[PDB]
């Protein structure tokens, strides 16, 4: 991407996180449901018990406030469950959504990402709102098509988000990506 504030920060969360998730939860073969991140200060974080995933992440010690930050919507980082068989009952993903992009960076931090995820979706939704995650659990094996569900565990699902290919997503005004992983 270009030279544009916040977007790098907020794409290396997305790593910083990812190895969080896993050494907190993979052992247990199953990952926290959604609990909305969305009222949470850099107090609240470490004191919310609700279970919302970045605050554990913090309470345990392997995140702090800034990692679990997205400066770009200025909301903690929105993390769900993800589903990985038709209306499965456990949390055998986990899905990360990144609210209130511009386009421009929508595609910036697809073309960062995209391809290390095994479910990645663009949405709509706004800074202040996870509205993919409080929906329910992300179906990581939803077919893909070229605007919206861009690479899933579907058939053929697993899309080389190309420069093109970014140039077909991420063109409403206000933008999210969820990405999900086992």
């Amino acid at each position: 991407g270009s030279d544009s504030r916040t977007v790098s920060e907020l794409v290396t969360n997305t790593n910083t996180i990812r190895v969080a998730m896993k050494d907190a939860y993979q052992r247990d073969g199953k990952y926290p449901d959604y609990q909305a991140p969305l009222s949470l200060t850099a107090d609240s974080i470490k004191t919310d018990s609700t279970g919302i995933a970045v605050a554990q992440l913090v309470q345990l010690g392997k995140l702090t406030p800034d990692e679990a930050r997205n400066g770009i919507s200025g909301d903690y980082i929105g993390i769900g469950g993800a589903i990985t068989s038709s209306g499965s009952t456990i949390n055998k993903g986990f899905a990360m959504e990144l609210n209130g992009l511009s386009q421009e960076q929508c595609r910036s931090i697809l073309g960062q990402v995209g391809d290390n995820w095994e479910y990645v979706a663009v949405g709509t939704s706004p800074s202040g709102s996870y509205d993919a995650l409080s929906a329910g659990a992300v179906n990581m094996l939803a077919a893909t098509d070229n605007t919206t569900i861009l690479r899933s565990l579907a058939a053929n699902g697993q899309v080389s988000l190309t420069a093109e290919k970014i140039l077909k997503t991420c063109t409403a005004t206000v933008n999210s990506i969820t990405l999900a992983s086992r």
